[PDB]
């Protein structure tokens, strides 16, 4: 055992290195620095041969990352994070052809599946005591650190002038900066699962047919399931459509940042509304889903059929307010399913959903994005994903009636 660090300077490095890994300026700006003058892909390249291996390599390594995380204590999956996005920013400055980007989506990918290796990180290594308070000073430094990436990414693109390969180089300083910063954080000596002195399986599976035929499990993990896999195949696709609407020359005219800072800070207000509503509206649940995806029905819509480049603006506030429909739901989400679970449990349930829903953005993506399925534009992809939100709102519609006249 080792010297224990000083509390203050631990809370304020946990959030500085939540603020840190967070900074990306160039984020936001990777689709019209690939669909730029500046990487020679067409636009049939990035939405149907590059695009759709995120969705790929995501299912993966979701299952190998979230073990490995648990298995090496949480440390070296926020140093894998931290390494596989500095790999994504020297395959976007350096990479040119087609496999040289489905590669830069495979590390995109690891960052993905390593993003509960912080929320996770901080739970093992804070005592209980001590956990909701740095929890909330975590979460508050990461939801600021994901605002001001794409506040600084705008600023450096409209009022700095920078183009975007140099953003990118300005976005690869602040990420092997995070990579110093995963370094010298504290190692926790025990896991969740895998490093805890002690069966912890046996327990799990036999609390777990208990809480499955639960009315609120089962519900919120149909719609984390579900109308989450559709939600992310729209924030995956929706910076190429508005590189179609609005195909702009000037870098500085593109608002890709400030359309996903405005997300985030509304991302942050729903969140933060949902939870004086997570109780008091939990019994009126599927009436809220189905007003929720069926709202999400009609800004993806709005997003596949707003044509002109004046409207571009209505494309920016059909996705902050879809990212805000969203991120409404997922505080009742987490209540609703982890309110009777325990946190090895969890962590698996959010794992398996996690999983699950990776699977149906995979079978879509194969399906309706990829060019070895349909091969289809992001327009007439857009219309597809409208119907499935529709088609969802309205089976959660019967199921807020056909379970809502039983009374
Ligand atoms: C970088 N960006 C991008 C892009 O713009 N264009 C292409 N072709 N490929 C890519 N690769 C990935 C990324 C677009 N895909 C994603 C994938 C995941 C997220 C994501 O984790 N969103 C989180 C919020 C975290 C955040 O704000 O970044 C959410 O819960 O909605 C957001 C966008």
């Amino acid at each position: 055992d080792p010297e224990l660090r000083s509390w203050r300077h631990l809370v304020c490095y946990l959030c500085f290195y939540g603020f840190m890994a967070q900074i990306r300026p160039g984020e936001s700006f990777i689709t019209p620095y690939l669909l730029g003058p500046d990487k020679n892909f067409t636009r049939e390249q990035v939405t149907n041969e590059i695009t759709p291996v995120l969705s790929y390599s995501y299912l993966a390594v979701l299952v190998p990352v979230f073990l490995l995380t648990d298995y090496l204590r949480y440390t070296p999956v926020l140093l894998l994070q931290g390494l596989s996005f500095v790999s994504v920013w020297l395959l976007l400055l350096l990479g040119h052809s087609v496999a040289h980007m489905q590669l830069m989506e495979l590390f995109y990918s690891v960052t993905m599946a390593a993003r509960i290796a912080y929320s996770s990180y901080i739970f093992s290594l804070v005592r209980p005591a001590r956990y909701q308070r740095v929890a909330g000073y975590s979460r508050a430094a990461v939801l600021l650190g994901v605002f001001t990436s794409s506040v600084l990414g705008q600023l450096l693109v409209t009022v700095g002038r920078v183009s975007f390969s140099t953003l990118n180089y300005i976005s690869l300083a602040f990420l092997t900066f995070s990579v110093v910063l995963a370094l010298f954080l504290k190692r926790p000596k025990r896991s969740l699962f895998f490093n805890r002195d002690d069966s912890v399986l046996a327990r799990m599976l036999r609390e777990l047919g208990d809480s499955l035929r639960r009315p609120q499990l089962r519900l919120w993990s149909l719609w984390w399931v579900f109308n989450s896999a559709g939600y992310y195949l729209v924030v995956y696709y929706v910076h190429i459509l508005w590189n179609e609407v609005d195909p702009t020359t000037n870098s500085a005219r593109v608002y890709n940042g400030a359309a996903d800072a405005a997300s985030t800070l509304l991302g942050a207000i729903t969140s933060f509304a949902a939870g004086f509503v997570k109780i008091r509206w939990a019994r009126w649940s599927k009436l809220l889903i189905a007003g929720v995806t069926a709202t999400q029905a009609g800004l993806v819509f709005l997003l596949a059929h707003t044509r002109h480049p004046s409207s571009i603006w209505l494309c920016y506030a059909a996705f902050v307010l879809f990212r805000g429909s969203y991120q409404f739901l997922v505080p009742i989400a987490t209540f609703q399913i982890a309110s009777s679970l325990s946190k090895e449990l969890c962590a698996l349930v959010f794992g398996v959903n996690t999983f699950f829903a990776t699977i149906v953005k995979t079978i879509i993506t194969f399906i309706v994005s990829d060019v070895r399925g349909l091969g289809l534009p992001v327009r007439k992809q857009f219309q597809l994903y409208s119907v499935y939100f529709l088609i969802l709102s309205i089976i959660y519609f019967l199921g807020a009636m056909l379970d809502g006249l039983r009374h």
